[PDB]
């Protein structure tokens, strides 16, 4: 019969649902006020993003701290139940925020772009996208691999393509019985004939190990990173070629053997 | 004797029974509201039970607060022991929550749909189905396995079956007598003749290694997804009966002897 | 000789042990009741008597608070003291609570059921039982091994016995010499005539590499999966059988040797 | 000059001293009751001891707390000391209380008891006691190991000696040339001749692999857990005999050699 | 000029100085007691050092909170800046507090003792001392190792000097065309006529293995800890002189070869 | 109507938006002045550029608390929503930090500098440049290789060029009759030999080990970081060339063969 | 116009800077007087500067509570704001405390000195010095690593240079045939004619091993730990030519063939 409690209890209710909508107007207009602000100072569209998100939902926090006051419930109590429901979000969205903020470091510093060869961790190919929470490459016969960001950014980027120039390095064997004169001009005569191989770089012919069977020379040259498997081919095709012209052996493997009829 | 304090304690428990009654409602009203309104604006039906559980928690935590502050426990109290209860209730579900928010990923994102094959984290067959909190999968000899979605989430996602096509890679050896031009020449007919290898991508035949025994050359050809295999076979059949044809010689093991009778 | 403060100071203790007996008579009904209307909505008995325990911890807490205020400890003493005890208990019973709940979510989501034969991290075995804490398992040759739920649900879980079918694979090796189409003609009819192999599935019988002393053939049949290891056994000794009567051969490790009388 | 307040500071330090033994007396006795009335519930003498003592400890912060808000420290100053105390007291005992934990439930539940051989994470012996934070075990040649119980409980409990059968398996490997059915009916006589074998369980006598010298025969028989190794070496030195006596033979590794004079 | 308001200022410094002397004092004197009322109780000395240093801070922690609060700096200021000096203190100490604690579990439950050989964690010699951080112990070869107390405790403790006997374990490799009974009979005898060799443990001497180029037979047999080793040489020479004497061979790696002149 | 409590309201709305603004203008001003007194003292710029921005935000949460109390919100609300979205922007930088703080550490103490070969965790190479987040280095054949900062803080740093002089170690392996001094004192005629092998140093030329074909002498000679190579190349075809002239041999793999015709 | 306001807030702005100086003032002399006070009593001087550090920064965290608290800021929010500051600090010099306080404990207790050969983990060279939080060591090639005073503390730290003496151990391999008294005896003289093996140690020569192709005689010797390598290879030449002086031979890789000419 006393309906001045139940006037006041129904006008505490309006008006936290009032302070509900006009608490969302203004976290939203504030939240794209300063994502504007941010992106017109040349932050990151994905940092501006996060930015703007924690501060509208700060505002939004503010705001449902008043209105579950004016309905009666303590600061206490919202803002403990407030953060058991951020830790929760927060237990769920761990692992994407790691992730989100390695591919903003990605996008930023640029270990690698899009269409370059790398090595992320012991899988290789060609990037073709960095994306929110994930890069994509291609693998060298057409796998597609989709590597987490923050397990790109823990890790070695190895990066085959950066570099103009890139080393071959070819490790010849030959008979013990081989002259080492002959076999090393032979090697120099076919890198000097090489066009596609930088003079003005290392062009190395050593013998490099004396080994089980065969004296094992090294041949290390430079060349563009566009022409280093051809010129590799090429100079392995040579190689044979004229060291069997030039009767040069390459060693089957070999094995003394003191015969003993018991 | 003195009925009027106890006439105060049983209307203040049936006040908090009433309050607890009430509270619930209203936590399951604005829950389903909150939960209806998420799905109208196209959110992923898992992300919008789990916000809705986490809304219809905090309101039954607000109004046990209430309660439990009428029957006269203080609101620090309430807090401490809804926030133990909710720690235990974490730890007991905090992997759960991490393969369900995995899950939610793999869902938005598709690294990997149904029916592709995979290799997540080194074990490889065809996916069956993503669920709440784990992938099935059938490997190629009809294993089932079950991956938990957080392990698929942390690693690499390799996906055989993303790109139309893929890369065979052969590796012939022969002899080291073998004429290399007419290894090449009968390799390149091979795979000129093979009309499911894609005559605009790549086919190399190349001499890649001096090895052991024997000189490896490679073989690189493109084809579909779906003729990768047959091509193999086919390609690796007519190599065998055409070198066999030709007089070309796949080398055994080889070991030169040095006889001494001692 | 002033009794009357020792009079309050009895009758506040006799006043705390009231309010200790009446609140875990208390707690132990409102838990019994929880725990009775959460298996009346068919909640796992196991969650049920979790957050029964929760609940009955909970209200025994509120009247440990309430008692010890009667004695004069403040709210904030022993809401610090039992979170220490708590946290201590916490730290003993951590990885039972993972086994717990791990052991919740083998029983629910069925991975695999007792009397399927499992793969769970490098352990096999017939699944014998599912238990609270830990799930039991009889190897093929009669060791029992007994793997904690938390580690059974955090890696891959291969289940050899869930589907009805799975493939065989032998891998026959053969002289470089022998007839590739007489090969492949007598395992087409050995699988032909197998009437336990599948005729419906693949049935490849393709050469699949040139090894270093044989051409290893590839034989995939499928079957029904306890048909699987007796198929093999009669496959294998009737591959044996039909090879040495057709005259092909399987070799020995094979070795070029050149004589060099030094 | 002035010793009235010098009295009331004497009063209320004698009054703390007094607070702090009655309140040892008294947590001595709620905690010795407490445990009591664990036992006589047959609870375990570990969890006993683990709850009584957290109770004991419990009532003397309650103490301390009285007492040090008598000599003049605020509630929060102590609680906030206590609390740092039982934090350094907890990074000491952490692992102490992991092992604690793991023993109580390696008692409670016996994955092993001792004398039972077992292989607790790749080390391997006979159990020779259960301790409240470490398992002794005496491996096979006679050294002791000392496993702490969280490690064994985190991991596998492989149990040589639980179940009372156990399979034996031998893998005999015989010469191409070997008749078939002549191995399998001499492996079979040697099985069928054997009481210890158990005639009610399998016997498999299957050719089961085609070897690089020998096709390997497999043989599995079940046997008391106690007769095992003697089983195995029975069997072992009968199919020496048995095959030597009719004329198989066991293959030396072979290799095919083809004779180049260059 | 108004000199009152500074008395009133130095006085309170003064106070507080006075304060902090007297706490120091009263902090010393009871941690003192305590530590002497604990080694009367025979409590460890670490652990009594451990729990009186402790209490020692403790009581300046209090001392500090009221000389502190003297000169104006509030209750709540002194806990922050002292919990952040803790927690900077504890985590320079965080990894010593852990050894500290596995020194007195190691000194207390005697898993070794020094100048008992040991293997912790693959690393293995005669234990020198346990000390507050880390054991020393010294290899067979004379190289000294400073195993930190944590890494021991958290591992397997092998304990080759705890058992007073100890098992060896030959295998002895001879040809197949060997007898059986004979070998038998030699093994035997040596073994029956090495006195320390325990007649009442067991004394195998059973065919093992079918090798690739030689029966294994196995012998073990127990002895003494400080006899094992002369053991093993004593009888491994009688084997070799033994078995050379009644004709039995120890084979050389064999090898059919078919000779195949192409 | 009452326009006088919507003047207070926008009154205080204006105070708080003047607050925001003063407070910014004055941790502005605040943190250039403490980063131009630490740049002043000679702090590394990236620590100053470090502490300017913790004051310059410590400021800024001291305006936000104040005009968010203006507005109405408690000072708890700001601290708790403060410190989520503090809690937020950590977890998103955790890991950026780990690798600021170790760049820092390696442009302070110089384990490297740009230009010495290196090995950081098994990778290779010449290092290009130290940054914010990772090093660059080039390894020896020109790839790209960027390691976060904080992997290479954490492991060692094996560090090729930062020692003036380094050790060559030959292995030559000669025949098991040729003469031991004739091949020592040929290996020490050719190390006194060669100029750029510092005398002052050891000058090893031992035999080190009887192999299974050949007795392995060892020659350990130190020169400077530059000319390590090229001696190891000359000295190494001086040896070649030396024993060959002088009839030492190397020996190919050795076998003993007892011939059994069977 | 009412510029008493402005006068009140200026003046209590010149108040706060006025706390600001002092404050600073006496945290600088109180945390020298606290250094003075620790060095005079013999700690070590890292530890004497980390507390004094610490000492300084709760002073300076007064201070600053004192004037924020004077401009109207809280004690609620400045602890929240050098909270955040201090964790993100603390988040920066986490491994940097780690690694000092290893550097701590490696020059109290002293596992390795300078000049002494280590083994930290798996690299080993000699020592250099021990810094602030990384120590340096010259590997026997003459590389710098620089191995973290953390990793150094955490794992083995084996000690090649502590112990006077140490031992060698040969492992010669002689042919079956050769007779043992006549190796054993040669053994004997050759290792009691060196001078620099100590007789009063162990030294044995004993057979240890019976090959595949070889009897391993065993050969354990003391030497000073400046004679080891070279007591080694003295007996290795003398081993060598007292064998083959005497006619012991050191047999090749021994094969029994059974010829088939098929
Ligand atoms: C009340 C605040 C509500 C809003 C904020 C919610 C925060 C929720 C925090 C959840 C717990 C985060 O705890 C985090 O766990 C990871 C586990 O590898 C650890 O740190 C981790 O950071 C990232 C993830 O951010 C990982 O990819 C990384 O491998 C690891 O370094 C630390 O322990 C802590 O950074
Ligand atoms: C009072 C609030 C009540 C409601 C909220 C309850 C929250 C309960 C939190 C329990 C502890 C969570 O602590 C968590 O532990 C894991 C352990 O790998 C770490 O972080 C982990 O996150 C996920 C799980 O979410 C793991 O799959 C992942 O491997 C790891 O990065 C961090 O330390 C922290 O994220
Ligand atoms: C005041 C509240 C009193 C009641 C509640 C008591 C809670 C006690 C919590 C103790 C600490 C728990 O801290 C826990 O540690 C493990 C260590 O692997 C980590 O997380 C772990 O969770 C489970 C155990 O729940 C592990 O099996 C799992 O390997 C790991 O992910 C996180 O760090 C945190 O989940
Ligand atoms: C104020 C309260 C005073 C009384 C209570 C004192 C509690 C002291 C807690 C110290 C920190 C414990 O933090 C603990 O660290 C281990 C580190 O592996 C992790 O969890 C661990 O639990 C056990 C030990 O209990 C380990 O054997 C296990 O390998 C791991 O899962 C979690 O991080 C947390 O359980
Ligand atoms: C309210 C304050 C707001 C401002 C400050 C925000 C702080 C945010 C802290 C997030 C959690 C940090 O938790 C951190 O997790 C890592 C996980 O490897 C662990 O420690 C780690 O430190 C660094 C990162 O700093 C890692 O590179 C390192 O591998 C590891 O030692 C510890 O658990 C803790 O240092
Ligand atoms: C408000 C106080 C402000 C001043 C004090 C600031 C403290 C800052 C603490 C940051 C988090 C430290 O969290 C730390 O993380 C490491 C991560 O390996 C873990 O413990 C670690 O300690 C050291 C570093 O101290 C590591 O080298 C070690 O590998 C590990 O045991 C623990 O989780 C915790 O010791």
């Amino acid at each position: 019969a006393n309906q001045a409690l139940l006037l006041s209890y129904a006008v505490n209710i309006v008006a936290a649902l009032a302070i509900i909508i006009v608490g969302l107007i203004i976290a939203r207009m504030i939240s794209n006020a300063v994502n504007r602000l941010m992106i017109s100072r040349k932050i990151d569209a994905t940092v501006a993003d996060f930015l703007s998100a924690l501060v509208r939902y700060g505002i939004i926090a503010f705001t449902l701290i008043a209105a579950l006051g004016r309905v009666g419930v303590q600061t206490a109590s919202v803002i403990a139940v407030l953060g058991a429901a951020g830790l929760a979000v927060g237990l769920a969205l761990q692992g994407s925020l790691s992730n989100l903020a390695a591919g903003v470091l990605l996008v930023m510093f640029r270990p690698f772009r899009a269409g370059e060869y790398v090595d992320l961790g012991g899988v290789a190919g060609t990037v073709l996208s960095v994306q929110i929470f994930s890069t994509t490459m291609r693998t060298a016969d057409g796998k597609i691999i989709v590597i987490p960001n923050g397990k790109i950014i823990a890790g070695n980027i190895i990066n085959f393509s950066r570099e103009p120039v890139r080393r071959n390095e070819f490790i010849i064997g030959v008979a013990y019985d081989s002259d080492i004169d002959q076999v090393k001009q032979i090697l120099t005569n076919i890198i000097q004939s090489e066009d596609r191989i930088l003079k003005d770089r290392e062009m190395t012919v050593r013998l490099n190990e004396l080994g089980a069977s065969s004296i094992n020379f090294v041949v290390r040259v430079w060349s563009n990173s566009g022409d280093l498997q051809n010129v590799y081919w090429d100079v392995l095709e040579r190689i044979k070629r004229e060291f069997d012209a030039a009767g040069i052996s390459f060693p089957y493997p070999q094995m003394d053997v003191n015969f003993k009829r018991v």
